[PDB]
């Protein structure tokens, strides 16, 4: 995977909650997979998990933020990130930051993606499930509803 630093524009909590999900003491549907808030008011449209209103608002904005490389400015999951992996295919243009990858796919996963070439992101890959990341069967209709 190609990487970039994001254009300049919580962790403790996300980290603890992901541990609890992995340990089967919390459901991923009951946390905001983007920031870790427990004030879940909707379902994340791409991946199994919850989303808070504030994150929904960021997602709506970030969807339209692209860099001059033709790729999305920010992480698909958390709408931020410092360093992001870029999907190897051109109809995609998505990015995933190393924090969410190591956190949700697993420790080592980012570095493994960085050294996989060509690399297809978690939205493009045929398997659909990577660690805690579980792509929705119906993300296109969810995504459409989400933006309408
Ligand atoms: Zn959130
Ligand atoms: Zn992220
Ligand atoms: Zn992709």
């Amino acid at each position: 995977a190609r990487t970039k630093q994001t254009a300049r524009k919580r962790k403790q909590l996300r980290e603890r909650l992901v541990y609890e999900v992995r340990q089967k003491c919390r459901n991923i549907e009951d946390i905001c997979i983007s920031c870790g808030s427990l004030n879940v008011t909707l379902e994340h449209p791409l991946f199994v998990g919850g989303m808070c209103q504030n994150c929904k608002n960021c997602f709506l904005e970030c969807a339209y933020q692209y860099d001059d490389d033709g790729y999305q400015s920010y992480c698909t999951i958390c709408c931020g990130g410092r360093e992001v992996l870029m999907c190897g295919n051109n109809n995609c243009c998505r990015c995933f930051c190393v924090e969410c990858v190591d956190l949700l796919v697993g420790p080592g996963a980012a570095q493994a993606a960085i050294k996989e070439d060509p690399w297809n992101c978690y939205m493009c890959g045929h398997k659909g499930t990577y660690g805690l990341l579980r792509r929705r069967e119906d993300w296109p209709s969810r995504l459409q509803m989400f933006f309408a």
